[PDB]
Formats: C-alpha cells, structure tokens, sequence
RNA sequence: AGCUCUUGCAUUGCUGAAUUUUUUUUUUUUUUUUUUUUUUAAAAAAAAAAAAAAUUUUUUUUUUUCAAGUCAUCAUGGGGCUUAUAGAGUGGGCUACAGGCGUAUUACAUUGGACACCCACAAGUUGCCAAAACUGUCCGAAUAUACGGAUUGGAGUAAAAAAAAAAAAUUUUUUAAAAUUUUUUUUUUUUUUUGCUGAAACUAGCCUCCAUGAAGAAGGAAUCGCGAGUAAUCGUAGAUCAUUAGCGC
RNA sequence: GUGGCAACACUAUAAAUCAAAGCAAUUGGCAGCGAUAGAGAUGCGCGGUGGAAUAUGCUGUUUAAAUCGAAUUUACGCGCAAAAUCUUACCACUUUUU
C-alpha cells in the first residue's frame, strides 16, 4: 500500500527538521518566560508543518504496505516474518524450543 | 497506469476445525567366519554375536476433510472504473445505544478489609526489582458494614535535608507548675516538588486528590472447562506503542 | 378341457414392452449384533458462565458516514499486538490530474 506517503511525512519531520520545532518546544516548556509562550505556541506549531510533529508517523512495515501489526524486532510484518522465518532467509530466527 | 471496485463457487499463498493421538520400535559401531567387483589394494555382499543408541526443555515437529476463510496482506485470472470506484486538504465517523447475545474482570467478605513490617525470598548478574502470605495493630450494628468501587460533581498545592555569622541563656498553662539552655536575625544552600505525554487531551486519553457512594449478601432452567506443581489465586515483563492494555493477548 | 359339494386343483400359452432384470466372492458406509483396548469419556471433585456493574466484541436501530470482511459448531478480547488528527479505505465541503 502507501508505504512511501509515510516516508514523505518522515522526510517532512526531517526537512523541516524536528530541532526547530523542539527548540520552540523548549521555550514553551520553560516557565522562565512569564508569558509569550502562548504567542510562541500560538504560531510555530501552525507556521511549522502540522504534518511534521512526531505523532503523525504511524510506523508502517517496509516489506509490503502493512500499516497494522508491524515489528521493530527485525523491521518486518508478522505474515512476512513467518514466510521468511520458514524459508530461513532471516538472521537465525527458528521455531522456538 | 492506477484502484481499498467485484469475484474466496476462477485462484496462489497462508490458516481454521476436530480426525486430539500416534510420534518409538528401528538402525548404527565392533567382533568372528566367508565371498562380489578391479591391474599392490578399497568398498560391497552374506551368517551369527555383543554394545551405542534415537531432536527440545518438553513443547514444537509428522499428520485426512470441509467449493471452510481471506481479492482490505501482497499477488493475480475475468469483469467494472477512470470529472471519478484517482490524489490531496480540513473536520467528523470508524467508539452512536430500546433491545438481545458472546467473551472477560471485579466483587458480593471474616479463610476478609485496612495499615505497618523486613520494604520477605523469584523467574532475572552475564559482554539488580514484586505480590498473596507469614508477624503486629484496628474493625463484625442488615451495618450494606471501615465489604464492594460502578456513576457523577469538583480541584489540579504540600515540603524534607542541612551550612556560615551576630546574639544567647526562651516559649506555655492553672492558681502552683511545664517544654530549652538552644531561642531570633542575616546570608545560605541541596533534594524532591512541577498534573503527564504529545502541536492540540471537552466528546475522546491518562495521571493524582477530594467529594457522591449504585447494584451486588454467591446467581434457576441450562451448561462449560480441567484429574500435579494442574485448577484457582497472586504478581511479574514483552509486544505494538508520544501517551493511552485496568480487564485484551 | 378333466375333478368337485365347492373354495378352486390342474393342464396351459401368449400378446405387448424393456436393455438390463440378475448371481457369487469381495472392498468400502451402516449396528436398533458381541468380545478385547483407549479418552475428568462420564457418574468422582474444583472453579466459572447465565444474577449486578464495568470493560470488550456482534446483531439491530438511527445517523451524512457509523468504512469493509469474519456468520452454527471452529464468528462474537475476530482481522485491530491498540482510532485524540494521522492510522483510514466512509461522510460534509473546497481544490487538483487523466
């Protein structure tokens, strides 16, 4: 399915690098500025791409277009993990016990 | 070229079910004797005897049938679509709520609740951490109990540690007593504390603390599951995950 | 036609159709036919459900959409090992390219 559209979202997290967003987040998590955090947070999460915060990423699979049931254990999805596992074309993951 | 459009009765793949049990009876090594093939030699073959035994924390693994399920896993046959069955953007909805059903959890207490304890011993030191309980103490009036913890409002708050100087022998009762030899000033100072995480938590997260405290006093007909470290009970840690699993796995 | 008191007892062919009707040993499905083995297979126990509330899934109702499949056993803590936007395919609106 649409694995690449998420890669575009990941690229927007990094083209408009998260550092710029998080540094503005630093000044809104500081209570030292008495106010203007409302002004800083008023824009700067709206001029900043709303599709670049780190929650819109949904961590899809890479083999296929799986969007549900993924694994970071070996960057694959369950049915493929089983297919590669029985094939053994994977780093030594055997049937258990 | 693209479909998340159809067709699982066109399909590959993968799985469901119970067919719940069978997966040890079989070889190999050695000995003795002997014979089959090749211009100084190995295997081979045959009669008998003895031993080695059969993978993993103990389940996986081997299994027959349902046009069983899935075209939204991808794939792909056929058909359909291409100003829309194609892509974006913003916000919903995928979680709504007479009824009814399935699966779980929590109780309806005293074999218990609470609170403390030592903060009891684990799976789990490989390139330290619990709970039930044991010991102590409070509670047993149909109280709906100090059981239970559903719904609903409301609010997001305390400190503890100790250092240096000046002074020093002060605070509190009755009509006779009491606490300090540290009282009152300045400078200090840590460690926690901040509601959390996210851009945004009303619906619709979660946390903490108040308050309101529901049913429920063990459940018919009916029925399911399981005979040893098993049921039940008790935590624990892993996944996906910004956080959300309390009950799911 | 013969016998009888008869029920009828004989003797006795065909017309007409069909392409098999049959037979014996089996090999399988039945048992409302027995002997031997095995399963909490029961009657033997424990704990559940169904009673209450919450969670959670499904139908049904409505809504603009409540996206779509799973459908008796083996569907209903199922695809979802997680939906606040995104995931998301559904709707309202505004655009885009063939």
């Amino acid at each position: 399915r649409g694995n690449v559209k998420d890669h575009m979202r990941r690229m927007l997290v990094e083209q408009h690098e998260v550092d710029r967003s998080v540094f503005k987040a630093v000044t809104t998590d500081k209570s030292v500025p008495l106010e203007h955090r409302l002004q800083v947070q008023r824009l700067f999460e709206t001029e900043v791409p709303r599709d670049s915060a780190a929650n819109r990423v949904v961590n899809r699979c890479v083999l296929t277009g799986r969007a549900r049931g993924v694994h970071r254990f070996a960057r694959l999805s369950r049915i493929m993990i089983r297919q590669l596992a029985h094939s053994g074309f994977l780093p030594g993951v055997s049937k258990a016990s």
